[PDB]
């Protein structure tokens, strides 16, 4: 058998041809799914290979899941109450129906990450932040209970 692998693979980056990161994809419910203006490719050999259906108007690029990697990916919930959340740089802020962050938690190769609320499960992905001063108002995709795409913007 080929070494043991003890954690789950389900953000990816995705890089140019000199290796910088440009931004994530992530396995979530079936899918790999990934902002389309973020450019390169995912280092991962099964991701790599497969064709990806582009949705522009979300600013979404996604694929099929390889089989082997649909048990490990991210659920996904509709359920956003106010509050706080969680990403790779710390707390994101719900609120007056935006999320934000303080400004400087991200970076520009953040985009693709995902939002989560402390039971693991993702409310949004990351597309972008408009930097406000102290404050950085994030736009990103989410979906309703119909599972239909909804790409908000600030």
């Amino acid at each position: 058998h080929m070494a043991l692998k003890f954690e789950a693979d389900r953000t990816f980056a995705v890089k140019n041809e000199d290796g910088k990161i440009m931004g994530y994809a992530v396995a979530m419910e079936g899918k790999v799914i990934k902002p389309l203006h973020v450019k390169g490719t995912i280092d991962h050999p099964a991701l790599a290979k497969l064709k990806f259906t582009k949705s522009s108007s979300y600013d979404m690029e996604f694929a099929k899941l390889p089989t082997e990697m649909k048990s490990d990916a991210f659920g996904y919930t509709t359920e956003h109450p106010e509050g706080f959340y969680n990403w790779h740089h710390g707390a994101v802020q719900f609120s007056g129906g935006r999320f934000t962050i303080p400004t400087g938690a991200g970076g520009p190769g953040d985009s693709g990450r995902p939002i989560l609320d402390n039971s693991g499960k993702v409310v949004a992905i990351v597309l972008g932040g408009a930097n406000e001063g102290a404050r950085t108002a994030l736009s990103v995709v989410t979906w309703n209970k119909k599972g239909a795409a909804i790409k908000t913007t600030h």
